[PDB]
């Protein structure tokens, strides 16, 4: 129902905001050439957010929501970071490179479970999720959707 979607979307948006902590951790580790989950302490679990985790190799962030939001196994959103292949007049986007000093601006793309390709502006597509998200796009903000 439209009303049920409203409840879920509000809570999913809160989860995405709470994941700012992880986006900052990934950026700090990228700036120092460290594994991207290094030093990251996720905030307390809430009634709506079960966990926020960082992939140490790619910097992808997985947000798992509680059953208040979506069923188990259909409850995860993924945020994918990328950088331009070169800062000046890029021709493509590339996944983060573990161990490399990368202090430039990171672009994050949100993927819900039904989003089958990257949809970023110039310089083009970002990487796909490593672990696939499972949250239905209808429950997520529009830029996470197919």
């Amino acid at each position: 129902s439209a009303y049920q979607d409203y409840l879920a979307r509000s809570r999913v948006g809160e989860g995405l905001a709470l994941a700012a902590s992880a986006r900052l951790a990934v950026a700090e580790n990228a700036a120092s050439g460290n594994g991207f989950s290094g030093g990251y302490v996720s905030p307390p679990a809430t009634r709506n957010v079960e966990s926020i985790r960082i992939d140490d190799d790619t910097g992808q962030i997985a947000i798992a929501f509680t059953a208040r939001v979506a069923a188990a196994g259909a409850n995860t959103l993924v945020l994918v970071p990328s950088v331009p292949d070169q800062a000046d007049t890029p021709t493509a986007r590339v996944a983060l490179s573990k161990g490399v000093i990368q202090a430039g601006t990171i672009t994050w793309e949100c993927f819900a479970g039904d989003k089958a390709s990257s949809s970023l502006p110039a310089p083009g597509a970002g990487p796909m999720p490593t672990d696939a998200p499972t949250l239905a796009g209808k429950l997520a903000p529009p830029e996470c959707r197919a």
